[PDB]
Formats: structure tokens, C-alpha cells, sequence
């Protein structure tokens, strides 16, 4: 649900990519958008990708995709 994985999602980010100091932060960033079904937190650059709609998973080292909430 919210344990790293290193999987990126090709699902459209619901807005501008905001950087998050933690994956936890990016979770709250997803909790913000009602459309957000999951988020891809790129821990590597520290970027948070709150993503809407259905997901699409790919192997990206650094991308932690939390399924919105666990």
C-alpha cells in the first residue's frame, strides 16, 4: 500500500509536481486531492506526484507509489 516499491506510475499528476520532504508529506498531498487514488513520491529528487484516476506501474528506482492511504 505505502511501502516504497520503486515503482513509478504513468498516471497523470493532478497538478504541478510539488516537492515533498517525506513520503508521508506526499500522502497528505494526495489526501488533498479527492481525485487522487495514489501518489508517486520520487524520493530521489524529493518530488511528490499526486496522481488521479487509474494507475500504471513501471520500474523506476526512487519512485515510491503510495496507494493514497493504507
Amino acid at each position: 500500500c505505502v511501502h516504497t516499491g520503486n515503482i513509478g506510475s504513468k498516471a497523470q499528476t493532478i497538478g504541478e509536481v510539488k516537492r515533498a520532504s517525506s513520503l508521508s508529506e506526499c500522502r497528505a498531498r494526495c489526501q488533498a486531492e479527492k481525485e487522487c487514488s495514489h501518489y508517486t513520491y520520487n524520493v530521489k529528487s524529493g518530488l511528490c506526484y499526486p496522481k488521479r484516476g487509474k494507475p500504471q506501474f513501471y520500474k523506476y528506482l526512487g519512485d515510491m507509489t503510495g496507494s493514497r492511504t493504507c
